[PDB]
């Protein structure tokens, strides 16, 4: 067959399952077909019979509503995607969801949708590729060689994430990215001229990227030339500027809006099958054109020679290649357990009040010398958020390091740790100011979704941090990152917790671990055995008295302290008091109810939270019968000191908020 | 003076008040010192006796941690800031904070401090001067003509805001904005090369930006040369790549990162005193400094030849002059409550049951003509979330028109918003699908800190937009939003409740407002004038029994439909139920203790929320002895009924979920 004949076989699974789901995105699978059929049957190394292969080539759908241009791929290629899931696009349950995501369908490498992400992910795979080839290869043995193709469109360029990461790709001199650019004149709102008029080419040469203008993106020909171009150059990322009309073989909807977003029609599909001479009924391909799409056998052979490479290079380098299956399973150390144990006992035995924000750089350097699959960074905030240990090394510097240096780029940061994770080899920690969680909320929000462990070290967590003011002070971001539906939060209280938190998140294998440290110092509690063992149950019994308590006091973090006084006030007059330590509400949640039960009996009300942030959250654990000593408003730029007295973090406050309650 | 010693001053106060409060940024202010001098004495338009002058230019510090940068020039120039407030910088309720504060300090034009948003709050200023001079402008009477200057730092540069609303910028041809670019190399982690490459010059290039390159920043000529030249160039923004060293004076440390963001010590301000030739004592500054610097006279005579242009606007176009100022003040047509008032009743005798993303766009179409200062967009979702009216026309085809197309530029488009409420004249909405708000997050934060009027339209609100699936259907973006200071949300449950909750947030003067929009068809509530008027409490009793109820379900959207027809099918069993609509869980608790008494009786316990969102939120309402029937997950995709049915939204499942309440209530 043609190479158009088989660029229209996308076409045509992609606008008929559109068609029988009733729902979802012709134009742009139409659109960019024979780019794709160039890409994939002329370039791309991969084994549809094992998407694990650790040397694949990456390919990422960043405009990702055009879901069915992948899964006409990976169909089409021999893939574990049959046509019975095609037919079931967007219906419940299928491998075929609205937009593609990482798990539930055989060769998808992450979930896009949120456009930007993909590209933001895109980079990270090609950092991951990068530094793991400079760890692991050695004279005779390149066993990481491969590429990350990304497609984009309009929205993706748009986006602000596009220029973070963009941008940080041409310092990093990534020539193993090939980005190609559906430039199809078309967005939602209509033709993009009214909103969208940037010369892409010449920002993408700001950036240091090589660009290759003015490819016809219907044409096999000049699209294969350019991806030859494109991997010859290899110090700068690529970009393809494919000009594409969105909806090819429409003739009534190709280059419209129209065809963005909605079932073309059966009228209308029947007129695209004449334009394109597809003779073919919905969901039948011939035998002729499964044997050219089909990638089996080539990707068997291509992963079998990767083995007996990688075989080579573990006679060779016979703990070096432990290491390298050992990380890229996602596995930890044998001993890491037990040494991270020694750690936080240590610093039980050996108290210091310090800002969680230190502990934290102190669990790094401890786990540093055990974990070399770390690639941490943090957002222009080195210094302040403390993410260097002594064995960091910049990979702008070494490529072979562990450390980045991520600019003022917090949304793009955490997207590419995203796409760090998801490459396999490395456990992504990133960092900034807690506020600036917001900046890149969403990419949080996708880490918990792709169910991706990566550990964001967010400091700078109250008004405790002082002048700054209420622009950099967080009141209600934990609250949000508390709800997230597989997001783990902690707050620890001093470095004890902190380590135990640090271990947490680093041995969670399903999803991501926010800290949330200190920059003011923080006293270390005292411990029993038994309840230095429950911390990493997420809440637990800090302080008490004999028999059932009257009053439980729930604090976190920097607060603890302040009710470990309250406590100590009321316990001398003669209250049965007792303080629980809730570092982490997730860990508590999903203990045992025998052990929720011990640590906030459900016959106590009389429960007082003590938070510096929003009150609102603590309903949860109160109820309508306690007292919460939180903020309600916006913080204030003054010394900290004088902050937590002007907001009722006092020793009086506490204990008159406990009395009033008691008095019912 | 020289100019150089005029600039001195700024860095003298600037290091002192740093090194007084044993906190702050010396470095930018130093850095900056020179370019602002030129700026500020030359050519900013402005009356430091009324800041509130409708036709000033407006300022902007992007790199709002250099604030005792503005802090030194509104006192220079002759602004209400005392010295006092100077030796009070980032102490508690002074109005020198550490970053800038809209409404803390006179002259401030915008809250700084988060990297990025003061440029997009500039680009929103420009666009607003740029539309209020099409709308109102006549031959013979240009009455607004002003110019907005913005300083950023490579902070800002990287960004990617920066890349969306200068892209933006670009495109609208804002030949009025004037951006200076703080070149000085450094950033927190020390020499930027190692992270950030960009040829920025090239990059405005293809923004469509005039980019003045390597501007001497020390040297007034230079700078003054370089503005000349940007205001001469009407058709595009301007870029002034000012070459700057980080705090310049300092021996020792300028240069270094070590200048950014502490105090520079006693013994290094002593000898930057020495290289500056600045011998005056802290917070010392004498007269004749302060008559070189002084812009009262000047500005007088500027803002009185102004109003007497309006005075003679307001001759020859009497009812464009009383709009231009009651829009500039930010008040409301004098009909419009009634005119409201009298839609809404309309909507609750005319039921219809359609998209509350719909119920929107009919309050737009209704409110339009009333409210010609909407300056309306979306982040190229108009066709979705349904923000056009008959009436809107965008700005990029007519200069004169009242809508924006943002493109894919949600964070952008929200900090655009905040310029352009904070500039006056309009009343800003913004649209996207929830889920997106998560781009945009600190932005609508900033809305809310800086007390600011915008309506956010954010549509598509949950698992009821069914196939596009989980990275697409909001669990917990509601109730972060909730529980965010000074933010209003509204989650209306039928087209009455919509508009009730557009007609709040247009009138509400402090703060943004947030409406929780579904694509799918709502069911319209039956309700007395009572109940009509009680909407706008935020919670009210919609359905109720005789006595003390054994149960109360409360239901925000989508979800009233469902609450009340499981208290349809208890109430025929002979359960004592009440329905409270809680469209406004912000306007609900700002309601006094005994009308929420009234609806949520302490004395009833059994208490079942219902919403198509984050379950653990519902725990302020419910308690401890209730039910929640939320989500606890990411959504799928599905069609939106099969997803309902998935996730529990199902009579059946309600009614079982209460009958397990009160059965355990019970026993
Ligand atoms: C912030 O994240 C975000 N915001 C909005 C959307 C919705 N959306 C999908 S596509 C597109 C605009 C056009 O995107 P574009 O790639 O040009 O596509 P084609 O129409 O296929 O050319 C828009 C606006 C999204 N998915 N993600
Ligand atoms: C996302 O929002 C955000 N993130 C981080 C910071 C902290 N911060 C202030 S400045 C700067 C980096 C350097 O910013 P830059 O203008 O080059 O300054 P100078 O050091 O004065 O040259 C950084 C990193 C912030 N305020 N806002
Ligand atoms: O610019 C910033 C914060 O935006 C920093 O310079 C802080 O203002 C001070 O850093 P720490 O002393 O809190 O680490
Ligand atoms: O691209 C998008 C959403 O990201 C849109 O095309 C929607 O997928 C369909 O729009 P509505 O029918 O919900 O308005
Ligand atoms: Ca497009
Ligand atoms: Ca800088
Ligand atoms: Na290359
Ligand atoms: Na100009």
């Amino acid at each position: 067959s043609s190479r158009k004949e088989l660029a229209n076989a996308i076409r045509a699974l992609s606008m008929d399952a559109v068609q029988k789901a009733k729902s979802g995105h012709p134009g742009a699978p139409m659109g960019m077909a024979d780019i794709a059929e160039v890409l994939w049957r002329d370039f791309l190394k991969h084994n549809p019979q094992n998407p694990s292969w650790a040397d694949r080539d990456r390919f990422v759908l960043s405009n990702g509503h055009g879901s069915m241009l992948i899964y006409s791929l990976l169909h089409l290629t021999g893939y574990d995607l049959p046509m019975e899931e095609l037919k079931n696009f967007r219906q419940l349950h299928s491998k075929t969801p609205g937009h593609p995501e990482v798990g539930y369908t055989a060769g998808v490498e992450t979930t896009t949708g949120p456009l930007g992400q993909g590209i933001a992910n895109a980079v990270g795979m090609a950092i991951a590729e990068k530094t793991l080839a400079a760890q692991f290869n050695r004279p005779g043995h390149d066993i990481v060689d491969h590429y990350t193709y990304a497609f984009m469109g309009d929205g993706c360029m748009m986006e602000g994430i596009s220029h973070e990461v963009c941008s940080l790709a041409g310092t990093l001199k990534l020539g193993k990215l090939i980005a190609f650019y559906d430039d199809n004149g078309i967005s939602i709102d209509g033709h993009v001229e009214g909103w969208f008029t940037d010369d892409t080419a010449m920002r993408f040469e700001a950036y240091g990227w090589h660009v290759i203008r003015d490819i016809d993106g219907h044409d096999a020909a000049s699209i294969k030339r350019a991806v030859e171009e494109a991997r010859a150059v290899t110090d700068k990322p690529s970009l393809l500027m494919c000009k594409t009309i969105i909806g090819f073989g429409s003739p009534n909807k190709a280059g419209t809006h129209d065809s963005h977003g909605a079932p073309l029609g059966d009228a209308e599909i029947a007129l695209t099958r004449e334009q394109l001479g597809w003779k073919y009924a919905p969901f039948e391909i011939p035998s002729e054109i499964y044997a050219q799409w089909d990638a089996k056998e080539a990707g068997q052979a291509k992963e079998s020679a990767w083995n007996e490479k990688f075989a080579a290079y573990a006679k060779a380098y016979p703990q070096e290649a432990a290491e390298f299956t050992r990380r890229m399973k996602g596995e930890m150390p044998s001993d890491f357990d037990a040494k991270a144990k020694e750690f936080i006992a240590k610093l039980q035995a050996n108290p210091a009040k310090i800002a969680s924000r230190k502990a934290s750089q102190n669990a790094i350097e401890a786990f540093g010398p055990l974990l070399p699959e770390f690639l941490g960074g943090s957002a222009d905030l080195a210094p302040s958020n403390l993410t260097l240990w002594s064995g960091s090394k910049a990979i702008n510097e070494d490529a072979a390091g562990n450390y980045i240096h991520y600019g003022v780029r917090e949304f793009g940061m955490t997207a590419i740790a995203n796409g760090i994770s998801l490459h396999g080899g490395f456990l992504p920690y990133t960092s900034t100011f807690l506020m600036f969680v917001e900046y890149a909320r969403n990419a949080v929000r996708m880490a918990a979704l792709m169910k991706q462990r990566q550990v964001m070290v967010y400091t700078h967590d109250s008004i405790g941090l002082g002048e700054d003011g209420p622009t950099h002070q967080p009141v209600e971001q934990v609250a949000s990152l508390r709800v997230t539906p597989n997001m783990s939060t902690w707050r620890p209280c001093d470095q004890v917790e902190s380590a135990v938190a640090w271990k947490y998140g680093v041995e969670r294998q399903d999803g991501p671990t926010a800290l949330i440290l200190s920059r003011q110092n923080l006293a270390q509690q005292e411990r029993t055995e038994e309840q230095l063992a429950n911390i990493a149950r997420g809440g637990y019994v800090l302080k008490d008295c004999a028999g059932q308590p009257e009053l439980i006091f729930i604090a976190t973090g920097s607060e603890v302290e302040l009710a470990v006084a309250a406590y100590e006030k009321l316990t001398a007059e003669g209250v049965k008091a007792r303080v629980v330590s809730m570092p982490s509400t997730d860990a508590f949640d999903k203990q045992d109810a025998a052990y929720r039960e011990s640590v906030l009996p459900k016959a106590v009300t009389a429960r007082v939270a003590v938070e510096a942030g929003i009150a609102d959250y603590w309903y949860k654990y109160v109820g309508l019968n306690g007292a919460i000593v939180g903020m309600t408003t916006f913080g204030e730029s003054a010394p900290a000191e004088l902050l937590f007295e002007e907001f009722g973090f006092t020793v009086d406050n506490v204990v008159a908020k406990a009395k009033e309650l008691l008095h019912h």
